[PDB]
């Protein structure tokens, strides 16, 4: 996701942390953050070339099909296994199990926070043939955009201005509201994991949603407007709340 999506995810996550996780996160966050996880949840997007080895870790590429398998899909352009957003979540959550060696646990926190968000972007788990939709040029109303960008940013941004009078906390408060009184049963399931993180579950969901909702109906050159916006906004919200809930659930498990 772009900036809004990651904020929303990390804000939600942070208000769902139990006391020990809440403590850990403050201790790992720099003073410049001022205790706010969401201030640094885009940090990973700023180090793709600083740490060139990190850039495959933001997504998963699948063949032209609506499935994800770890052993098949989790790998970078060198074919190196586990070099994908799923493998990264396993790596960085494992490191945070060490919190009380070789690893910067402030980075692991910032990577895990970001990647938990990214694994929930449907187009961060989608076709390598169109690079997760980046090569599908459409218009977002009057502006040229690619399909990937529409899911990273445009949909959230449009809802932000059109249904929440330019206040993001408007939308955060509404996702939070639906977490406790519409989605309560779903949320319990979203939080369940029998490992420390359950990334392949989230990836499988994402590829399903890329196909059912993101790619669906869309042809190169289309103008996506109200109809697409309104029918796809519910899955965007779904995926933000899920990221939010699973990020918190994961840090609670790790630090507990
Ligand atoms: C799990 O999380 C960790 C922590 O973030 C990640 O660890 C990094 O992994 C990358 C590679 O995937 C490492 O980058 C490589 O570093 C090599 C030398 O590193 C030295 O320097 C570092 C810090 O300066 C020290 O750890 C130590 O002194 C090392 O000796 C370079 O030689 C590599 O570059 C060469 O190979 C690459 C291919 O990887 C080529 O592209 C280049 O052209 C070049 O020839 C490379 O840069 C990085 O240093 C690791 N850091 C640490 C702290 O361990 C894991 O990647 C991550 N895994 C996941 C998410 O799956
Ligand atoms: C652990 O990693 C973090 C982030 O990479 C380091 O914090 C950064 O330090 C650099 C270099 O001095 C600064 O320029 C940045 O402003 C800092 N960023 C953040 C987000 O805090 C931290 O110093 C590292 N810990 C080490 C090396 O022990
Ligand atoms: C929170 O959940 C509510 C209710 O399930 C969603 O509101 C419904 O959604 C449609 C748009 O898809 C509206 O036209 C209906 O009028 C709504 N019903 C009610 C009772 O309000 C709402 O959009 C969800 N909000 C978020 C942020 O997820
Ligand atoms: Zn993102
Ligand atoms: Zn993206
Ligand atoms: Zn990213």
């Amino acid at each position: 996701w772009g900036k809004e999506g990651h904020e929303i995810i990390c804000k939600i996550a942070q208000t769902r942390l139990d006391e020990t996780a809440a403590k850990a996160v403050k201790e790992l966050l720099p003073e410049s953050a001022e205790g706010d996880l969401s201030s640094l949840c885009l940090w990973a997007d700023r180090v793709k070339f600083r740490y060139h080895w990190s850039s495959p870790l933001h997504y998963i590429n699948t063949p032209d099909a609506c499935s994800y398998q770890y052993n098949r899909d989790c790998k970078d352009e060198s074919g190196e296994k586990g070099r994908c957003v799923a493998g990264a979540i396993y790596n960085y959550t494992t490191q945070l199990l060490s919190y009380k060696s070789q690893y910067n646990l402030t980075e692991a926190l910032l990577f895990v926070s970001h990647f938990m968000g990214d694994i929930h972007q449907p187009l961060h788990v989608s076709y390598a043939s169109d690079k997760g939709g980046n090569t599908i040029e459409v218009h977002w109303y009057t502006r040229k955009a690619n399909l990937h960008h529409i899911w990273d940013s445009n949909i959230i941004e449009t809802a932000e201005a059109d249904l929440y009078n330019s206040a993001l906390e408007g939308m955060v408060d509404a996702l939070k509201k639906n977490i406790t009184t519409e989605w309560a049963d779903q949320v319990k399931r979203w939080e369940t994991c029998t490992k420390t993180a359950c990334p392949d579950i989230y990836a499988s969901e994402g590829i399903q949603a890329a196909c059912d909702w993101a790619y669906k109906g869309v042809t190169e050159g289309d103008t996506l407007e109200d109809e697409y916006f309104y029918s796809r906004l519910p899955i965007v919200y779904q995926r933000l709340a899920q990221g939010g809930v699973r990020l918190a659930a994961t840090l609670n498990r790790i630090f507990g």
